[PDB]
């Protein structure tokens, strides 16, 4: 119920010479559905306020999509941790899942050089965006 | 006459710089022709791709960032006989930041050679003729 | 030892924002490593006669890649299997292991609308470059 | 007086035509301009950047495939009082298959603003200049 959803127009430059979308293209659009994650940890999205760091990520290519269709990006909180968050999503075309993606996070202060425990009022909007499937 | 395409730029997009990267225009660009493809070919089927790019300016006039979205227009400048060029822009906050022309030509990857744009593709086009 | 090995001179297109090497471009450097295999599948490298379809992927982003120096990328053969591959692989950069991945290939032949058990001359060479960690 | 530099196509960088894709080429002609990046920021830093492209055209001369190395020639053609042009190609097979000509500022991120390309990288990029026919 509680995940973000982030509609994309595929590029023919996203595609490849085998004629469907190209499984790096998968990576691109899965990060562009964590933007409002990313908005939580720094709402101006500035740079040098930058905290949010990619440890491990995995997917799975389900169907095959191309371009010319819209794709929809489901992206949900799976587990809040101490200074990191795992996030569920998966991506969608025509109304069928063509692929199904995990990725870990840590919450990373550059200031203090140290990964950081989410703050309180960060996991409290979190929590509102969880989804475990 | 003109498409409009707005865009949510990716943290992908950027460079260590921290702004939007020089080749990632293009990749918007070409995104705000996706209509103008659609005209060449109404099912975007690529074994009925028609569309070759010859030529490709840009005009780089003010920096753009991650965290606001964007949009592109899209019009075309020329009809010519087998090409056609297109005139583009992209803006950010109500202010323009690059401005951009391409030229594509009609082609017939069948035969292998570039091929005078159709009369019903050229009546399609018209409308969208800046 | 008997993987293939891709130097890469990383690109500032190729960066984000942060400063590092952006994720999503660790899967585009994995893929130039899998040249020689997909080779092996489609020698001439053409597209009307492609074969490798991905259907999951996993990497491990041990350290943060920069701009400036080139990588490394170490691919091997984990797994022979009969339609599909596991292939292992890496990106180092400064001798130091940067990033971990493991990948899943089916052999679609196009033709026959199907996976294809992986030919008999395909599997022979394909075992001249295993690796399993 | 050039530079020259060898790529290795990736999959990623075709579409569905078959061929490399429109704007894989910008991404190597800025390959190819790494060390001219390096005569005005020499570790290649972005804490010390120095370079903002204003303007950039690109001739799609002949198209080029995914499985044979490209070989990008890079050059300087003028050298202005804030700015300089560069000439750039880029060959495959042997055969030019795109031209290009770019125009980058040196510019100062403290002041926000162009400003005069100081006299001891001026003496470094004269040594690069590449004016063809
Ligand atoms: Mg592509
Ligand atoms: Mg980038």
């Amino acid at each position: 119920n509680a995940m973000f959803t982030t509609v994309i127009t595929p590029r023919v430059s996203e595609t490849d010479g085998v004629g469907h979308i190209n499984n790096t293209t998968v990576p691109v659009w899965f990060e562009a559905g964590r933007h409002e994650i990313f908005k939580l940890f720094t709402p101006d999205l500035s740079f040098k306020r930058w905290r949010m760091v990619i440890i491990r990520m995995e997917v799975d290519y389900v169907n095959q999509m191309y371009y010319g269709q819209d794709v929809t990006v489901y992206t949900g909180i799976e587990r809040i941790g101490n200074t990191s968050l795992t996030i569920y999503e998966e991506i969608h075309q025509n109304g069928v899942v063509c692929a199904k993606g995990r990725s870990v996070y840590v919450n990373f202060n550059f200031d203090t050089g140290r990964p950081e425990p989410i703050p309180d009022d960060i996991r409290v909007k979190l929590r509102e965006h969880v989804w475990q499937p």
